[PDB]
């Protein structure tokens, strides 16, 4: 019931920010489906309290849908 072992892994690779993966995965963003609705303030909840990091995710959203 789980053939992936990644989810948003390769997703963060498109922008080179997978380092924050575990940061959002251990908060409740492991689901790329839900992360697709993540807000700007939600990123800081996973440890993404950076400007270049906050603007990256938003761009990575529309990128890989």
């Amino acid at each position: 019931s789980g053939l992936g072992e990644a989810g948003m892994s390769a997703w963060l690779r498109a922008i080179g920010l997978e380092r924050y993966e575990e940061g959002l995965v251990h908060n409740g963003w492991d689901d790329l489906e839900f992360l697709s609705d993540i807000t700007e303030e939600d990123l800081e909840e996973a440890g993404v309290q950076d400007p270049a990091h906050k603007r990256l995710l938003l761009d990575t959203l529309q990128l890989s849908k």
